[PDB]
């Protein structure tokens, strides 16, 4: 989708673009290290076996689903090795994944939703990925978007992520009671997570340098690559962790859940 | 994908891009809100419960592809937010969902068919997802292509179109007899609305400005405007009042299929 | 994603577009041609019936995953399709399937792997689906980057080819010896086509223009019209008979796997 590149003198001085991009380019890599190799641990960890105890699984494969976050862990430990590679390049780069801001989140955040979903066993899970993809799009519109219109499409965004937020927030309440106190430890993380992190993106943008200017796009890539560290990373451990209790509980030790 | 850009003393008069952008505007914010609104219903009326009763769900939640409808109805409104916003910023927009024709169809009417043919139970599903995808990639591979060879992208479209309809047709009068009377009502103003409108859309290609010139660009997007008022929402809402009629006959009533 | 275009007076002499066009754009009909023609035989054969004696099927319709193969070979049939107009055009057509190298294959070797792992019930579908998504994106990338950062590209992508194609054989080892003989030996073609083939694009990449110089862009054109012919279409034919055999095996005549 690009039309535009460095210029042969390299970006104007004051423009969005002049950037440190030695610094940010050592951030990617370190967030594409740490990711991948988060998600490879959670594969690697899905593969040993059901719960702590690491039962073996009876068909001998672990299910295609609970893999969802070492996927989505590495998918975007790549993203960060390619960012990492555009910013090293100076940045404008042909393959940038830099550049249009959220559309790489269009691939990891309906996954992660996806994910999330299939480990609580919340509903209308089509719905939920779907919400988050059109958000997402949203964004990347509001971002790609010169004029004042780009509040119209944040706005749009806001009239996607509000109700879903208040929807899945009253779901995954459905579900807390439901798992037992040692499985409810790590959901309550996994929410914080979720419902504290997330919200902070259209906050962001609020403050970004197409809203009122406080947040530079340098220190916009530094807070969005900690933030993937924690929304995909930390989220993915924490969801890993959750599934090994709860296959402790139900399968390894065979009591029910509270429902 | 985007290279061109609305000139900065405006579009050239007398080009295609030279139309009437608040009219266009204003008929895709309607267009939008009455969409939008449509899918809300259907999502909500799937969760209300099973058939014109109301039976509550076993499982306490909607089958997931059973929300295909209101999912597609309301992508297709936020779309035609997102035309609304680029229409009234004046067209050329960097996140145009107006400037590529048919590229915000090739989101919607696979997830169409889909819905159609997870409702009706027909065969082949993935086939006709891909086959609706590539007439859909034709189309935009023609709208986009300035020479002759766009009549071959329309070929090669009209290569996928008609044996696909041809197929479906078929298939659905298969599944047309097993039905009561009750929904087979539903059935033929649904099966009306998809073989009337769905090859209407190769038919106004040769009449518009790439094939005779007899339809501008503007009365274009106005006629698909209505058509997706017509193969989306309308749609949406007969496949949702077809599917409550069925659970009435055969979970509420618990009355079989004629098949 | 476009930006350039062919000049007015055509490609400039001695640049890797001076291309013989008519020549490409006859081998990619001829291709398209074959490919879907075999995707069509596929499907058809498929829904003849289960093994040589063409059981019918119980629910009357063949599994949804069963006409995977055809899908692809009819999908990259129509990309071809679509390269022949981009060829017979001169090149640099604004919808080019032929320009950005590997775009194509993002949709039909994530496809064509799924395929294999759901015909051979291998372990970790999504995993090898993604596996094989992200190294043809770091194939596009490094072909679309005009730095030496492309053979870092390149070497993302060698990064997950390399454990992927190790993981696959090892698996589809486990599946080699479940099944009997007949089966087997066109079980050992597809395993053939598969590692000899697939390693073949990262090794014809150092010798193409971006690498060592010594493959043009027209061969490399040519070179992969083949390799499409043998990859997806001989594959296709592969699995579709493999799949008729275990059929026969299984289903006609009941016989269980040596498992
Ligand atoms: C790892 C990345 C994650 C979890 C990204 C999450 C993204 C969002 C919650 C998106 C938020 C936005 C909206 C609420 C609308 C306005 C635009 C965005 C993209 C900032
Ligand atoms: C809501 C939008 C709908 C139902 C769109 C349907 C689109 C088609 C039936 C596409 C038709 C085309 C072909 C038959 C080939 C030539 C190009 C098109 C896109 C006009
Ligand atoms: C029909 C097309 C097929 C089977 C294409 C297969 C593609 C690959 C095995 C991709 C290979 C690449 C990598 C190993 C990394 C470097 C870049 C590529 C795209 C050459
Ligand atoms: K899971
Ligand atoms: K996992
Ligand atoms: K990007
Ligand atoms: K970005
Ligand atoms: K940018
Ligand atoms: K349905
Ligand atoms: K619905
Ligand atoms: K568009
Ligand atoms: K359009
Ligand atoms: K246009
Ligand atoms: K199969
Ligand atoms: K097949
Ligand atoms: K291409
Ligand atoms: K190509
Ligand atoms: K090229």
């Amino acid at each position: 989708p690009f039309y535009d590149s460095r210029p042969p003198e390299g970006w104007p001085k004051g423009s969005i673009n002049d950037m440190d991009y030695p610094l940010l380019g050592s951030i990617c890599a370190v967030c594409c290290v740490f990711v991948a190799g988060s998600g490879i641990w959670m594969l690697y960890r899905l593969d040993l076996g059901m719960g702590y105890s690491c039962k073996p699984y009876k068909s001998g494969r672990a299910p295609e689903v609970n893999s969802l976050s070492g996927i989505i862990c590495l998918l975007c430990g790549t993203m960060y090795a390619a960012k990492s590679f555009d910013f090293f390049d100076g940045g404008g780069t042909p393959f940038s994944l830099n550049w249009y801001w959220y559309l790489d989140y269009v691939f990891t955040c309906p996954l992660l939703i996806l994910d999330f979903a299939f480990t609580l066993d919340l509903p209308h899970k089509i719905r939920y990925f779907f919400a988050v993809f059109l958000t997402l799009w949203c964004g990347v519109a509001a971002f790609v978007t010169p004029s004042a219109y780009r509040f119209a499409y944040y706005a749009l965004g806001c009239c996607w992520f509000t109700p879903f937020a208040l929807s899945l927030m009253r779901h995954v309440k459905e579900r807390y009671l439901v798992y037992p106190p040692k499985c409810q430890r790590w959901l309550f993380w996994a929410c914080v997570i979720f419902f504290g992190f997330w919200p902070m993106f259209p906050i962001l943008f609020i403050f970004s340098w197409l809203g009122t200017g406080h947040i530079s796009q340098q220190a916009f890539y530094i807070i969005h690559a900690f933030l993937d560290l924690t929304c995909k990373s930390i989220f993915g451990i924490l969801m890993t962790v959750f599934r090994l209790e709860l296959e402790e509980h139900t399968e390894v030790q065979g009591l029910p859940l509270n429902e």
